[PDB]
């Protein structure tokens, strides 16, 4: 019936996972292959079947090398993801919401064979870690055609994103420095439509950083936005509906959506 759906039916088990049932390859995109943006690296799955298509920027002076992990696991689950290097590594963000849209079009008309067949180019989705979220807003608010976005940690000069109608997961760190959510993270939550699909998750216990490494929660609750939403898959909606618990034993400081989905 919904003919996105890839994978077997999801549990706590298999999204907190750190791979995902999907076996993945990688596709080197080196800085002068790419048009528009410093390169990179592309996981794809290895079945051959066509998937949505993610992009994900640093932040500043930040590599690939900070957001690989996040890249691989969620190509781990289902989608072809471009995890990239920055022109520079002080870009900011609105030229790195340019850059994450070179880096979708790179593996849409640029990649390999064998990476282009498996994207189907009609649902794509952004993802970026502080300036690189705040690169996912500028592309989203540019591009309502874009099927999901998952600020992480982000920080732009504009905190009012109300023009966004693109699915959005904005996730917090309750101890970042760098990029406060009380002056961040929360304003942009708050300016999203409420008319639209969006959540607000904020870490326990995070710095500006958590995104950097290996994280269960931000890789559970990325693969199942993009799930729903990349994939119209519903069988990922009572992850995000009422979504994850605060407090001892849940697994999360706070969170917020505009459930039902």
């Amino acid at each position: 019936m919904n003919p996105y759906e890839r994978g077997p039916n999801p549990t706590d088990a298999l999204l907190e996972a750190r791979s995902g049932p999907f076996s993945v390859s990688e596709e080197n995109v080196s800085r002068l292959s790419a048009s528009g943006f410093g390169g990179g690296t592309i996981y794809y799955p290895r079945e051959n079947n066509t998937y949505g298509a993610v992009a994900i920027s640093p932040g500043y002076t930040g590599t690939e090398a900070s957001i690989a992990w996040l890249g691989e696991r969620i190509a781990s689950h289902g989608f072809v993801v471009i995890t990239i290097d920055t022109i520079t590594t002080l870009d900011q963000p609105d030229s790195r919401a340019e850059q994450l849209n070179a880096a979708l079009n790179h593996m849409i008309n640029r990649a390999s064979s064998t990476v282009r067949s498996r994207i189907d180019s009609s649902r794509l989705a952004v993802m970026g870690h502080a300036m690189g979220g705040g690169g996912s807003l500028r592309l989203a608010s540019q591009r309502p055609d874009l099927k999901a976005a998952i600020p992480l940690t982000p920080w732009h000069l504009n905190k009012n994103w109300s023009s966004v109608t693109v699915p959005t997961l904005i996730i917090g760190a309750d101890l970042d420095t760098i990029a406060p959510v009380a002056t961040s993270a929360k304003p942009i939550y708050n300016s999203l439509p409420s008319s639209i699909s969006k959540a607000y998750l904020e870490l326990d216990g995070a710095t500006h950083f958590a995104p950097n490494i290996p994280n269960k929660i931000i890789g559970k609750y990325s693969v199942a936005w993009l799930k729903r939403f990349v994939d119209n898959d519903t069988r990922y909606t009572q992850f995000l509906c009422p979504g994850p618990r605060d407090g001892l034993f849940g697994e999360v400081e706070e969170y917020r959506s505009t459930c039902p989905f």
